[PDB]
């Protein structure tokens, strides 16, 4: 239903917030374009992904609950890399 790219930077997303619809299919083209390996990470969505420097994973989610939930990466959190995504 929805396409959308996330940039996984050093050491921040891009964008760092997203709103995908409700009960529909968003896909993510998760692209790290850092030199770093960094995560996408949403515990409360059901999504934990890991995308080594250059790569990508790409991904689609079908979440049942609006809400805000927060985005991390595991590695680099401390530093700011962190996001939300809005179901709406
Ligand atoms: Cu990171």
């Amino acid at each position: 239903a929805k396409v959308i790219e996330v940039e996984l930077n050093d050491d921040y997303f891009n964008p760092n917030v997203i709103t995908i619809p409700i009960n529909e299919s968003t896909t993510l083209l998760l692209k790290n374009k850092g030199k770093s390996e960094h995560t996408f990470t949403i515990k409360k969505l059901g999504i934990d992904v890991v995308v080594e420097s250059g790569k990508e994973k790409n991904i689609t989610v079908k979440p049942k609950s609006a809400g805000t939930y927060e985005l991390i990466c595991r590695y680099h959190l401390l530093k700011g890399m962190e996001g939300k995504v809005i179901v709406k």
